[PDB]
């Protein structure tokens, strides 16, 4: 549901923010595209 | 290829890396990050 | 600032230094000589 | 005399050659200008 999606979306967004903060890109990169689908599924699932 | 040159690019890169990261451009963010790693060590040898 | 770049200038300088020396231009001959000294050590760190 | 000068001239010229060969410039440089005067004194003293 939009609720979970909105849920997942912010979840990764904090991980993504966190890694990058520790210069841990890569993960930063993977989480970043994960967020890419979900946004889409969101918009889809709305 | 002096400590001064090194420090210059070294500190320059430090911003660019961060800047990309800000725009979610990792990868680059990462490559610049390991560039700096060397660059550092180089500097310590030019000294 | 890679081993390849280093090796290149490093080996280039090696001739120039010698070349001057040939024309009695020491000093330069000497400065290039200590340049190479660093350059060497740098290379060993870029590796 | 021209003889000694000619003598000294080659003496340094071999030292000069030798140092440079071992990359010992500086000396190479000092001996080099020593040779500079003697040539002159030669030409003078002839």
């Amino acid at each position: 549901s939009p609720k979970a999606l909105q849920q997942k979306i912010h979840e990764l967004e904090g991980l993504m923010m966190q890694h990058a903060q520790n210069l841990e890109f890569e993960e930063a990169a993977q989480i970043r595209d994960q967020l890419h689908q979900l946004r889409e599924l969101f918009i889809a699932a709305s």
